[PDB]
């Protein structure tokens, strides 16, 4: 018997979000390609491209042929396109998230969460979308702290409650869940009142700002529990091209024979954050609400910037890919033995951190002190030197945090080094 | 004594919007640039772009000089930007509004209502984050249908009451506003109970679909209803820079003593829809909860797509950007007049309609028959023709329409002739 229980998506979106209809830009696209090529249509609503003052373009790429827009592509690059992305960009997308997660949900029925994908102008507009359709006022969600601040931002005024989940060097602990959800029984999930949580939210390798990742074994228990009290697993992953580990974890999305997983990836810290592409990955029920919505909000993600990176992604295949992913992490890697090298020499006794599995973050505990706030924005700066307090990445940002995030991602190792020998003074004349 | 009523913004801010916090992508870049240049940061949240694999561009332009981003301009176009936009966008566009519009707003305190702007991901999304800002569900609206589907699809969700206000071929009719609003007292605005409209939307140049614009007289008298019943109106003007008129009517925004105008502005109809480019001007304490809310969502419209866009206004000036909104408007009105030939022609004594003011749309009434989607989506699709049935731009789509919409934005003449004769035909073998 094929795996995988029962879903309810409706118990999953608002009112709001299930009231919403299509709004696409003139269906018409359909009935015309399909009829007579001399089918006449005064029916559309695309402003005349040839006015569009851009006429050609051609882009250099770095181990990769030059991108070429001539007259006829440009046109179609300056013109609207499909709410949820080109269609080549889909397919190729759709290709690699099989390659990479090979997910349960492939050929299932629409109703019963067939892998459905839809191109955002970035990855967080999907999840800023998605929260914005399941959240009610009231409704409990499950998330680890510290957490990306933009999560919690976005979360806040929605008016849920955020419940905290441990986490420890490998992720959420699965015990800590477990207990959490013990307040419920499983059959309150059919009932609303009982209001058990709706979601848990993680960003499950390289978290910002801890740089720690969750194990395999892990997920699997963590999925079994999403399954057991029927909630969703919100995965955020902006990070999984950026993993220092010669084998990825498999994903949520890989285990997912529910139909409960909605994914987000980004090539924001590999290929462009400033094009604002990312995509979701999901049960179609719920993909189609955030459709809807993008229909009345940015209506598509630049059409020109899908064609930039899909022309990219085609000419170099899963290959070309994968290797220019091995040359960032490889970059990464080297970034953070560097840091940590410098934290070796200059905060060993005065600070402790664990080693990053992934991303571009180091988190770092300062021994005996309640606060590092104190220590940052009023005396490091001028002795030449920020790092970021910690308190930013907590539900309660005014709750002391004895945390710094020291980012890798571009610092030279000379000024790593300058930049922790003034903090290790700086915790010594402190203490 | 300086004209304008004193308003009270949190009157038009859900409680939702206002919870919303600051959440900009690591707000050091103003503590480090002022400070010493010598002073590193391990504080900031940015990919490094060197591992981004586009590395230059050149984008040919007619009627403009070519547009080069060599290799640091390629990396600040793929690199996270400010969520209202790039500075020297920002500081054209202000520049542009002052020209077209020269706001009394230029100079308030910001807590009454000083312009401010934000570069959107289309306008499209700054009218939806505007909407989902203000509107409560029971809430009054105040617009004109037919109206463009999609804010009719945007607004349906949120739960508002849509009040029709009555329009004919100068747009809304004052009469009909006035009417409407002796429902209640002017005092009533300051009773939340009595649930006075809470603004009041309309395209005023160029109706989708009607072809329609506002005249200056009725302008005039609307603005004075929404002081005297404290509403705002959202002036959606994506057709501005397409009238055939020699001379522009003012705007809302150029009459807004008050600061109770939210103007969006597009260049997605002349200059590229594809490139998801808008903007809002209006009360600082309103665009403040928009930008709130992009910083949660799609962070930023495209680095890259703002430079091309920013490139090209400051080499073409206000002089290079009027000549090209002159050269659009000379085609579109050249495909105007060739539809009006056509309809005169083929359509006459079968149906009847307005000269567009603006825009690229003609609203064809069908006489004697009560619903036209039997003899268009049923029989002209036989006969190698579509054009677009008026139901959808009803918040009742179910009622019946007599109305067609036709495009003239492509259509050769020989299209719209044979394409009106064909529509004649239908009619004639429809009584």
């Amino acid at each position: 018997h094929h795996h995988h229980h029962h879903m309810n998506y409706a118990r999953f979106i608002t009112a709001a979000s299930a009231a919403r209809n299509p709004s696409p830009i003139r269906t018409m696209t359909d009935i015309l390609s399909r009829g007579p090529k001399s089918m006449i249509s005064l029916a559309g609503g695309l402003p005349n491209p040839n006015m569009f003052p851009f006429k050609t373009a051609v882009i250099t790429v770095e181990n990769g042929k030059t991108i070429q827009f001539g007259e006829e592509m440009m046109k179609r690059a300056l013109q609207y396109s499909p709410s949820a992305g080109i269609p080549e960009l889909l397919s190729w997308l759709k290709q690699l998230q099989i390659k990479l997660h090979n997910p349960p949900t492939i050929h299932y029925p629409p109703s019963q969460g067939q892998m459905d994908l839809c191109v955002t102008s970035g990855s967080q507009q999907g999840l800023c979308k998605v929260f914005e359709m399941i959240i009610n006022p009231g409704d409990n969600v499950l998330l680890d702290e510290p957490a990306y601040s933009g999560t919690l931002q976005s979360l806040h005024p929605l008016g849920c409650n955020i419940i905290n989940v441990a986490s420890d060097e490998s992720g959420i602990v699965p015990d800590s869940l477990r207990d959490i959800l013990s307040r419920w029984k499983p059959e309150d999930a059919k009932n609303p009142q009982k209001n058990t949580p709706k979601f848990l939210y993680t960003v499950p390798n390289g978290n910002n700002p801890t740089g720690n990742s969750l194990t395999s074994e892990r997920k699997k228990e963590i999925y079994e529990l999403a399954r057991k009290y029927d909630f969703l697993i919100i995965e955020d992953d902006p990070y999984y091209f950026l993993q220092f580990n010669k084998f990825r974890v498999p994903t949520f999305l890989s285990m997912d024979v529910d139909g409960r997983v909605i994914r987000a990836d980004s090539f924001s810290k590999i290929i462009s954050s400033g094009l604002r592409i990312g995509f979701l990955t999901g049960p179609k029920p719920l993909i189609e609400r955030v459709i809807l919505h993008i229909q009345v909000s940015t209506l598509h993600p630049s059409t020109f910037n899908q064609l930039m990176i899909s022309q990219l992604l085609h000419e170099w295949g899963e290959e070309g890919f994968m290797a220019h992913v091995d040359r960032v992490i490889d970059f990464y890697s080297n970034q953070k033995d560097a840091i940590l090298a410098a934290a070796d020499k200059w905060l060993t006794g005065l600070a402790e951190w664990h080693v990053p599995a992934a991303g571009m973050f180091l988190w770092i505990k300062v021994k005996g002190i309640n606060d590092v706030k104190e220590l940052i924005e009023e005396k490091a700066v001028k002795m030449g030197v920020l790092m970021l307090p910690g308190n930013a990445f907590y539900v309660d940002s005014s709750a002391p945090s004895p945390y710094l995030r020291a980012s890798f991602s571009s610092a030279s190792p000379e000024q790593m080094d300058v930049a922790f020998q003034v903090l290790a003074q700086l915790i010594k004349e402190s203490l």
